[PDB]
């Protein structure tokens, strides 16, 4: 219960981070997903202070990753993509590459699936 | 020497990537900064695989990332700015910071230096 003290609780609260910036990989394990969800929007003032954090962590966040890009929150996925996938090390940006071509083969219904579609082909192109 | 051997030999050699992703800190500090040289070009594709161990590992970067933003070598201190700055976890952004100062405050004289004040500037106003 000490450790989800550690969750940000509103948009602009960067409290607890430096503690956060403490942690090994299995001891904010259990509070990863939480972290992430401070990146639905990266305008957040507290996004810019959780991503490096969970950047740093990324091993231990791969299968919360993936629940997000197979999920149908369209911002969260577009700013987990767009911020995160340049900074995987190499296995674990394998492990994403499935997303990024679902994702960029999805038929383009209006501009918020356009842009997602987009930045997933300019990142397959790039990246891979 | 079996350590400098992962370091890329040229700007496309990423035949060292699996291995440089299984270091911790100490393990790779003493080519940290070897590292650190290719990202004095990001289109070079060999930098996309680089730039995720250096952040990683930004924590033993630090001195070494200070050497960078001291140094003369305009497009490689845009970089490390540009990629790694809002990857830096709390503690590691504070060290930077008056790097930033001193480089948004600088006399645009060369005009190829405005990119870095410019840079700089808006980064400074972002994130901190």
């Amino acid at each position: 219960t000490s450790l989800r003290d550690l969750i940000p609780k509103h948009k602009f609260d960067n409290s607890t981070i430096d503690q956060l910036c403490k942690l090994i990989d299995n001891e904010i394990e259990p509070i990863i997903f939480d972290l992430l969800k401070w990146l639905q929007d990266y305008n957040w003032p507290i996004a810019k202070d959780i991503l490096p954090v969970v950047v740093l962590h990324q091993s231990i966040a791969m299968p919360h990753i993936l629940t997000i890009l197979q999920g149908n929150d369209i911002m969260w996925k577009y700013w987990v993509i767009k911020l995160m996938i340049p900074y995987l090390i190499y296995p674990n940006k394998q492990l994403v590459k499935s997303e990024l071509e679902r994702l960029s083969s999805l038929e383009i219904i209006n501009e918020d699936i356009r842009e997602i579609v987009n930045l997933s082909k300019d990142y397959l192109h790039f990246y891979y």
